[PDB]
């Protein structure tokens, strides 16, 4: 099944956001990235995908399908805006085993704060 975000200059959270930040999924489904602003792109956070995940990034002002294979947490950013917290969290399957380590982990603040907020609405 595929899920659909989209890559904003504004949205709900402010600035540079995607649309959902939270994406809750199952093996073999597919996330389909949408360049409705342009400036964006979609790539994986090193050391936040689960082992045996390939990383990945995509082309600037691309819609990018990403299929989502490995059960855990998927960090991503959109390689500019990382800075100004332009992420979202993809979770397949339940209990995703490297959530608490990807909140640990060293990120920007604003990132931090996005990604504390979909958690706890996730819950
Ligand atoms: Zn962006």
């Amino acid at each position: 099944e595929n899920i659909e975000v989209h890559m904003l200059n504004k949205g709900a959270e402010g600035a540079m956001v995607f649309e959902p930040a939270y994406i809750k999924a199952n093996p073999g489904d597919t996330v389909t990235f949408i360049p409705v602003d342009k400036g964006h792109n979609v790539e994986s956070i090193k050391d936040m995908i689960p082992e045996g995940a390939e990383k990945f990034k995509s082309k600037i002002n691309e819609n990018y399908v990403l299929t989502v294979t490995q059960p855990g947490a998927y960090l991503v950013k959109c390689t500019p805006h990382y800075a100004m917290g332009m992420i979202a969290l993809i979770a397949v399957g339940d209990s995703p085993a490297n959530l608490d380590q990807i909140v640990s982990a060293k990120k920007p603040k604003i990132v931090q704060e996005r990604l504390e907020k979909v958690i706890a609405s996730a819950k």
